[PDB]
């Protein structure tokens, strides 16, 4: 690794790491090349290398297999270019060869692995055509080229050719695309309903056989099978199993000993699939019936199964474990002897009971086979990955069903999406409904008592300190807002009037400004509907994170030009001469335009970075991993010592003297030189980009940190007044002399414009203020020798001496901490800086320095990277502004940009990266206690510390795991209010970050360095939650839609909702309320939007469950782990006696079940004895019935139409099905009604209506849209 | 560890214990994809993780193609990346370049220092004679490169 | 020719090419003439020889049937 490619005269060139033009063959990362003697590459030609004869790709120039004409012949050849005996060649022109024993390629007919196959007369192998070969005729395959029946059109008759090349006569043939004809005495194909050998087959128009196929073919209903196409009458019932009874000597010791919760294991009353239960009697050692002791429990499935198939599939797994006969049992063997087998392996289980003197090996072998089952695992959930599922595989939202789940009714909350753009669900059907579900368990925000107690736990943040160490200093000062677009947006106003009330953030910018607080708001629409509600908390400004992706911290090549950051369309006709502001574009651009920046018009308030804990880092970090083989998948499951391997990986990349960056953002001290010279905004900065994101807390700087913390310290010194930014550029294209190189100023303290000499107040500080910026995004930029470049630092700058603070070159970019240090160049009298491809500058007094305007390509750049700022500067010079204490504005708003505001910074002050703590003293928040005058004077005013919350970590309920949680990065938490707190015993329980007193002390300490402290406010989730409920369940996309091709509606699910109830969430929750409602009313009075209601403190939360969430990533447990009758569709509970619902076997009464016949027609009983009614039912050879409301099984009578329209308690399946006379309903095929129009059923038997559709053969039929077929 | 062809001839992996592969599975260099059922699939694109990935008619294996996104052609390489200021083949054997801006390119093109001719189609025309620069010019049957 | 008589052990094995320059087939041809005359004298007779050179111009497509263009179609089936 480490040495750049380069193109001359047409050709590839590679320069070593040594920086030595490299010649011969050459392994570079993993790829392997060749260049002759001038150090050209070699594509699409073979070379030789010792003994070896290789072939390099016409494209990437890389070693792979070909067959080379030597000497006279034809000649096969590997990657490692050794000739090949026994295999198959693919040659440049995808032609194929197989070469022999001695390395000759077969001609004419051969058999190769049971494939006959036709050479031709220079060993190329036939494909995709006929071939006379011999006296016969032999189609051979497009892509195989194996020999195979065809057909071809001889005259204007079709022919039918098989595998051996004889034409076919008086049988079946095949063509390649998969459609049967059939063939007479006279090879002619035959057509319409013909009946050969005894059987009867129907042949459409074009003489394809139709298999699967209903319809009235002798005027009389028949339907051809889907194996051979042979009709059957579909008079025969054809299910194998008559009504039978059940109950014999062994029902009722196996019965319940009673029907309640005493013996029944359950949840909220409901059985699952692994439930085990208390019988009456045990058959102890498999020799005596002894009445059970309380402690005797017995799973439910060694006695009852939900259907015949499972029942099978339990015996047959049972017998594999050493219990029984190994049997091979299926859904069509008789129910007897499926009972009988039952309970041999019953006995066989009650002897390894008594044998092993333990009942955990079975507990561990049930758990083992439901998990088999589709029903009771992830398959039945339908796992999707797309949008934000993508992190745990799908979601479920909960449902109000107070009949059948009412501890879980929300009370008609639940409301979805309401983002901001959302808050009123004006856009519930659009893709402007928010995505209400991201992670874990999503929080109901749209629920009041939910609303309060997400103001109790702001609150508890806010004085932290107060309330668990009576430290007034120990308190946080403002919020980040996780997840913005995936709450309710009622929050945001909760939080903004909080602030109001308590600290009179709407009074002054000095209240405002003493109380920073960001959002986390991605939505491009969020930052105009925040400043329409008076910018509460500030906004992010992705417009210029993202323009830093697109021109200098992503890629290397193709980058969009510097240009874009002006974003000159702000301006009519982009005249940067008139500058006519454009009142009505179509509502774009960046946030806030630099291009001449007075303060003259109002913008909205914000921060802005190049890279956070969330943005630039995740992804890469994991690609690393990915790339060295450490994990396999982003949402895999990774240890901290596989973060560890990935991230010294990592750092090389980021590091790597080449300058190429794999995984790392180029440009970053760039990028930063932008970021903390723009006016209006509050600019932060990212842990990661200044110490490295792995392993310990400031562990090691990165390479970066000198440039970045350099830009910072002049930031305070000489950051002020108006800026202009210009680029030498016009467009997306270059003219001769443009260099697309960006230069930004700022001019002093009341100093608003480029042509303004002096400040209104004659203050002075503006003179040794301001500051120049070039960069550049070509590390291969070379000016013209003519060219200049200019940074015009502004007529209040005449004549005046300035020296760099930050250069770039080829090694690196160097940094002058001071002004003698550095290299001076003199204003001239309009006060412009000019810049030739070749300076002389001079130091102010040591010496004379040469310097290139040279594009640079190293570690630290990809690019141009000059700043410079005015000598003469004193030692504690501050151009910062102080916020005012007056009542400056009646905009009603909190926030407001201006030079107040702009002195701000804000540090996010962790990395989600971040290794645990080897030992107490090097835990993040004691560093940061230690180490908070360092950032005090890099001007940070803020500093944005990790969610405090103790992680979910390991564990894990069900269903996909993710990083936060195995991290311990905070975001992933079990309980809210414990932030690094004791355990009970006494002994410490830290965070990632330190105990509670550790946190404190990091508080104080930055409040006794003038530095605030942000909190992490986590109201969409909370992770792990140890109790179960039983939800009603839909499966939902990340906006809480309906899955369109989904079963999973309004199921019965165990869920993991409830909190321990004993932790710090019931200590603290809702506590603080009743002091706030006493002190502030309004808060408590005032209406949210979504709602439509004020929240309500007059319900605390201690203890969390089900009715205040909305939904849950899926958990891997199956839509019918909750135990249902399939005839009823009732699920059996045992919660309250008056209501008790259980298989009849279990209560010792007579459980019939199966198939049977009466005057009216066929009824079905199930396994645990019910009628089936308004339910459909499938029996043990696969066929699927409907049962109407009577009972009575759905069958087509003769002239009469078979399609019948079904509405049914499972509303998913209501549709119109084809039932035949035999009751049995088509799937995937065609079916004939009485009056001779053809529809088509699918996978699951309904209709399909107005589409296209496909077959295996490649015929294409429509369905309009009242069903019928055009075809 | 074998494959198996069923009835209709669809192919499956079973691994050590005799139980199907699904998602995406790594046989040897070779890199395939099994549906939620095992079903290897063969001769489409499929969203695996991420990355856009065609699979071959045969084989199954993981190889650059192009299809028609709204109505105009795209490259999609091996690994489900999108091309970009490069060459990409399609699974019938033409080879395309593709610009910055991912945009298929047409006509004589001239690329690092070289010219290659690329049909109405876009396809690289290789072993083509042809007047181009209103000057002789051969293109390469080995890269399509003219010579004079 | 050089290739192949190499191959029987009578000089360096050879991988020449027709792109192999002219002097340097004819040096090897001579080189691979004298080891003939050794043969020849060691055994005290040449049928050695016709065999060698029967095979190796069978090797040969202008030599052999490639350049008749085999076909087995109508009564070409009897005999090519
Ligand atoms: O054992 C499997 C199979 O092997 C051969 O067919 C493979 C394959 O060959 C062609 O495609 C290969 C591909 O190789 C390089 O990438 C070339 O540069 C390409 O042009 C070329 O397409 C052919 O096009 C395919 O149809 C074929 O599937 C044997 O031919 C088979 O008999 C054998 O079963
Ligand atoms: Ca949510």
């Amino acid at each position: 690794t480490g040495g750049h490619y380069e193109n001359h005269n047409g050709y590839f060139v590679y320069i070593d790491a040594s920086g030595k033009q490299v010649t011969g063959l050459q392994n570079i990362d993993g790829n392997l090349q060749y260049f002759d003697d001038n150090g050209y590459q070699v594509k699409g030609s073979f070379r030789d290398v010792n003994g070896k004869h290789i072939y390099f790709d016409s494209v990437t120039g890389k070693a792979s297999s070909n067959v080379d004409i030597v000497n006279g012949k034809a000649q096969g050849y590997d990657a490692q270019g050794n000739q090949l005996k026994k295999s198959y060649v693919a040659d440049s022109s995808g032609q194929t060869y197989y070469f022999d024993g001695n390395g000759q390629p077969l001609i004419g007919l051969q058999t190769i692995d049971g494939n006959l196959q036709y050479f031709n007369q220079q060993g190329v192998q036939i494909k995709g055509g006929f071939q006379d070969v011999n006296n016969k005729r032999i189609y051979f395959a497009p892509n195989t080229g194996n020999a195979v029946a065809n057909t071809e059109i001889i005259n204007g008759k079709l022919q039918g050719r098989d595998a051996n090349g004889n034409q076919v006569k008086n049988a079946f043939s095949k063509d390649v695309a998969g459609n049967t004809f059939y063939f007479d005495a006279n090879g002619v194909m035959l057509t319409g309903l013909q009946t050969i050998s005894g059987k009867t087959y129907y042949l459409d128009e074009q003489g394809h056989l139709r298999k699967n196929y209903a319809g009235t073919f002798n005027n009389q209903f028949m339907y051809f099978d889907a194996d051979t196409g042979a009709g059957k009458t579909a008079i025969e019932y054809q299910f194998d199993q008559g009504l039978v009874s059940q109950s014999n000597e062994n029902t009722p010791h196996n019965a319940a000993k009673s029907y309640d919760k005493s013996s029944f294991e359950n949840v909220d009353g409901y059985l699952t699939a692994d439930t085990w239960y208390r019988p009456t009697d045990i058959l102890k050692n498999g020799d005596t019936w002894t009445a059970s002791t309380e402690t005797d429990m017995r799973p439910l499935l060694m006695t009852w199964w939900p259907d015949k198939q499972t029942q099978a599939n339990y015996l047959n797994f049972m017998s594999s474990k050493g219990l029984g006969i190994t049997t091979t049992y299926t859904a069509a063997t008789s129910q007897k002897t499926l009972n009988d087998a039952a309970f041999v392996i019953q006995t066989a289980i009650e002897q390894q009971i008594s044998l092993k003197k333990s009942t955990e090996w079975l507990r561990d072998a049930i758990d083992s086979f439901v998990k088999t089952q589709a029903n009771w695992n992830k398959q039945t959930e339908d796992e999707a990955f797309d949008g934000l599922q993508w992190l745990q595989g799908g979601f479920l939202a909960y449902q109000d069903d107070s009949h059948r789940t009412p501890n879980t009714d929300s009370g008609n909350n639940r409301k979805l999406g309401r983002q901001p753009i959302n808050i009123d669900g004006s856009k519930d059907t659009t893709d402007g409904k928010g995505s209400e579900f991201l992670l874990a368990n999503d929080i109901d925000n749209s629920n009041p008592i939910v609303q309060a107690e997400q103001l109790n736990w702001l609150h508890y943040l806010m004085n932290f300190g107060s309330i668990t160490g009576n430290n007034d200093n120990a308190n946080f000062d403002g919020i980040r807002v996780d997840a913005v677009d995936n709450v309710d947006a009622d929050l945001l106003k909760i939080a903004g009037d909080y602030f109001k009330a308590l600290y009179g953030t709407d009074k002054s910018d000095a209240n405002a400004n003493k109380h920073l607080s960001i959002l986390e708001d991605w939505n491009g629409k969020d930052p105009q509907y925040v400043n329409q509600q008076g910018n509460a908390q500030l906004t992010m400004d992705y417009t210029v994170t993202s323009q830093f992706g697109n021109s200098l911290t992503h890629g290397a090549n193709n980058r969009s030009n510097m240009w874009y950051f002006l974003d000159t369309g702000y301006y009519l006709n982009g005249d940067l001469n008139k500058k006519i502001v454009d009142k009505n574009r179509p509502n774009s651009g960046t946030l806030v335009n630099r291009i001449a920046n007075s303060g003259d018009t109002k913008v909205i308030p914000n921060y802005s970075f190049v890279r956070a804990h969330d943005y630039d880092a995740q992804d890469p970090i994991r690609k690393a991993m990915i790339d060295h083989g450490i994990i396999k998948n982003m949402q895999d499951t990774f240890t901290f010592d596989q973060l560890a391997q990935g991230m010294e990986f990592y750092y090389k990349d980021q590091e790597n003297p080449s300058g190429f960056k794999k995984y790392n953002d180029y440009n970053l001290p760039s990028a930063y030189a932008m970021l903390l010279t723009n006016k209006d905004t509050v600019p932060r900065v990212y842990y990661g980009d200044m110490y490295l994101e792995g392993g310990q807390y400031m562990e090691k700087g990165t390479i970066y940190n000198p440039v970045i913390s350099a830009l910072l310290k002049a930031r305070i010194k000489y950051v002020s007044g108006g800026q202009t930014m210009a680029t030498d550029s016009s467009g997306k294209d270059l003219k001769d002399g443009e260099t697309d190189l960006l230069t930004s100023v700022r001019f002093g303290k009341g100093i608003m414009t480029s042509d303004q000499t002096t400040t209104q107040d004659n203050s002075q500080d503006y003179k040794n203020q301001g500051i120049g910026v070039i960069v550049g995004n070509n590390p291969d930029l070379k000016l013209n020798n003519d060219k200049t470049i200019t940074l015009h630092m502004g007529k209040a700058h005449k004549n005046q001496l300035y020296r760099a603070l930050v250069l770039s070159n080829d090694s690196g970019i160097d940094v002058y901490d001071s002004d003698d240090k550095a290299p001076t160049l003199r204003t001239n009298d309009n006060g412009d800086l000019i810049f030739h491809k070749t300076n002389t500058f001079v130091k102010q007094d040591g010496t004379i320095i040469n310097y290139e305007m040279k594009g640079s390509l190293n570690a630290l750049i990809s690019g141009y990277l000059g700043v410079w700022v005015p000598v003469g500067a004193s030692d504690s010079q501050d151009a910062r502004t102080v916020a005012t204490e007056s009542s400056s504005s009646n905009d009603g708003s909190v926030f407001h940009s201006n030079a107040a505001l702009d002195s701000n910074v804000i540090y996010e002050g962790f990395s989600n990266f971040q290794a645990m703590p080897t030992s107490p003293e090097q835990s993040t928040n004691v560093v940061i206690a230690t180490k908070a005058n360092l950032f005090k004077e890099l001007g940070i005013t803020s500093f944005e510390l990790a969610p405090q919350y103790r992680s979910s970590g390991d564990t894990n309920y069900g269903g996909m795991s993710f990083l936060d949680s195995f991290l311990n990065n905070g975001y992933a938490f079990t309980d809210r209010y414990d932030l690094g707190f004791n355990k009970a015993d006494g002994n410490p329980n830290p965070t990632k970050y330190g105990t509670d007193q550790d946190l404190r002390n990091a508080i104080e300490a930055l409040h006794k360095n003038g530095m605030q402290a942000i909190a992490d406010w986590v109201p969409d989730q909370i992770y792990a939650l140890p109790g179960k409920e039983v939800v009603t369940a839909t499966r939902v996309d990340e906006r809480g839609n309906q899955l369109k091709d989904t079963d999973f509606v309004n199921l019965l699910y165990v869920a993991n909702t409830k909190s321990s109830g004993v932790d710090y969430q019931a200590k603290y929750g809702g506590e603080f309320l009743d002091k706030l409602r006493e002190e502030y009313p309004s808060l408590f009075k005032q209406n949210q939007v979504s709602t439509g209601q004020p929240i309500d403190a007059s319900t605390k939360i201690k203890q969390w469950s089900a009715k205040y969430m909305n939904g849950t990533n899926i958990l891997h447990r199956g839509a019918y782990y909750v135990l249902k009758d399939w005839a009823t569709n009732q699920y059996f509970n045992i919660a309250k006696t008056n209501e008790v619902f259980l298989p009849l076997q279990l209560q010792n009464k007579d459980a019939q079940t199966g198939f049977i016949s009466d005057a009216s027609g066929v009824k079905y009983y199930s396994i645990s004895g019910y009628q089936a009614k308004d339910t459909f039912i499938e029996d043990g050879n696969g066929n699927w019935y409907y049962f109407d409301k009577d009972g009575y099984m759905v069958r087509s009578q003769q002239g009469e139409n078979p399609i019948r329209t079904v509405e049914t308690s499972v509303n998913t399946r209501n549709g119109n099905y084809y039932f035949m006379p035999n009751g049995v309903e088509l799937r995937k095929g065609f079916g004939t009604d009485n009056s001779g129009n053809v529809y088509y059923f699918d996978d699951q038997g309904k209709m399909v209506r107005d589409k296209y559709i496909n077959d295996d053969a490649n015929n294409f039929y429509h369905l309009n849209v009242d069903g019928t077929m055009s075809r």
